[PDB]
RNA sequence: CACUGCCCGGUAGCUAAAUGCGGAAGAGAUAAGUGCUGAAAGCAUCUAAGCACGAAACUUGCCCCGAGAUGAGUUCUCCCU
């Protein structure tokens, strides 16, 4: 609606193929395909992007505004990147990334080692963070809830992982 | 012959009180629940398109029966010239 009537601009050195409703949009920084709903036409003069619905269908401009915003993070991807950074908040949590592989200490008996998908990299600059670079939208966001749903932070002292934005409001132990 | 007359021991077999083992781990799709991206509704939003996670239940995995499975299947050999 009012979010699929401005344009989607495709600055210079990203390629933009259509084929049908699939979509590849590749850049420097890598490339990334999705097949888009049968209710939205797009099309291309060689600047913007524009995301029409196909009419006869009843959900045309919701699934057309849908289309609007997923590419729009396309191209910012392979273009800038999106980046998610997360921090760790108690005594003695650490972090540490070996190659492709954070390994975390968060309070339990046992290590915790995760497996970074196909086009994320983690950097751990300092041992209470965890800095994760990634072109696709849609990873950065899940690899980033997995991490944080080890030590859901606590309602006490905001121990545990958690987001870097967010304020997590705390309680009093009372009685 | 007297309850095997009354008793004392005891081979094999059968047995428990004797002594071996078991319930699982793993896989899939989920419940309540928790999320990720995301418009309708410029924001917000787990949901409408799309993506993940989640239980002794469900489907497997473990054991036995099983082609009268009339939908009566398969393989190998043998006999009758
Ligand atoms: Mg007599
Ligand atoms: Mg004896
Ligand atoms: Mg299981
Ligand atoms: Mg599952
Ligand atoms: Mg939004
Ligand atoms: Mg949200
Ligand atoms: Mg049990
Ligand atoms: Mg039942």
């Amino acid at each position: 609606s009012r979010v699929a009537k401005a344009p989607v601009v495709v600055p210079a050195g990203v390629d933009v193929k259509i084929n049908g409703q699939v979509i590849t949009i590749k850049g420097k920084n890598g490339e990334l395909t999705r097949t888009l709903n049968d209710a939205v036409e797009v099309k291309h003069a060689d600047n913007t992007l524009t995301f029409g619905p196909r009419d006869g269908y009843a959900d045309g401009w919701a699934q057309a505004g849908t289309a609007r915003a997923l590419l729009n993070s396309m191209v910012i991807g392979v273009t800038e990147g999106f980046t998610k950074k997360l921090q760790l908040v108690g005594v003695g949590y650490r972090a540490a990334v070996k190659g492709n592989v954070i390994n975390l200490s968060l309070g339990f008996s046992h290590p915790v080692d995760h497996q970074l998908p196909a086009g994320i990299t983690a950097e751990c600059p300092t041992q209470t963070e965890i800095v994760l670079k990634g072109a696709d939208k849609q990873v950065i966001g899940q690899v980033a809830a997995d991490l944080r749903a080890y030590r859901r932070p606590e309602p006490y002292k905001g121990k545990g992982v958690r987001y870097a934005d967010e304020v997590v409001r705390t309680k009093e132990a009372k009685k």
